[PDB]
């Protein structure tokens, strides 16, 4: 049904947003320290030196486990 | 259809997989550090003093802004 087409479009949206806003392709599986933004895959968080979102500086990347994580690379 | 309950409960889990694995009513935007395991909301975080997945010592929570939030 139309109700069917919906729902559809609601699992793709939430799904889309869960992946590396650089590459578009990888799970997002990291945090830029301390600002907190977690919006990349280990790969593209490796050498920004600041953050994409905010600007701030990268101190570090902390890896994140999430309960989402459903790729072959965070399994 | 029987799809649409099929997708009623796939988006049903994906969303209660985004919540707190304590609490169950908050969503998930803390991770303990240094393991790096991200399942709780702040409000339980912050009263752990171990991980509950791993059970290593919690050296302080790291906050985290998530585009699914
Ligand atoms: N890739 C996995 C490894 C652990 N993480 S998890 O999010 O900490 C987690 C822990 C226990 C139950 C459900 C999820 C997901
Ligand atoms: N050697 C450091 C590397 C990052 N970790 S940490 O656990 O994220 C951490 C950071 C700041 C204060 C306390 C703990 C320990
Ligand atoms: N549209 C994207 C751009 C990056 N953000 S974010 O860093 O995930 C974020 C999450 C929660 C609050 C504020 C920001 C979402
Ligand atoms: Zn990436
Ligand atoms: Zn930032
Ligand atoms: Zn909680
Ligand atoms: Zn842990």
């Amino acid at each position: 049904s139309q109700q069917t087409r919906v729902l559809q479009e609601k699992l793709r949206k939430l799904k889309e947003a869960m992946l590396c806003m650089v590459c578009c392709e990888e799970e997002i599986n990291s945090t830029f320290c301390p600002c907190g933004h977690t919006v990349c895959c280990e790969s593209c968080a490796a050498q920004l030196q600041s953050c994409p979102v905010c600007r701030s500086r990268v101190e570090h990347v902390q890896h994140v486990y999430l309960p989402t994580h459903t790729s072959l690379l965070n399994l």
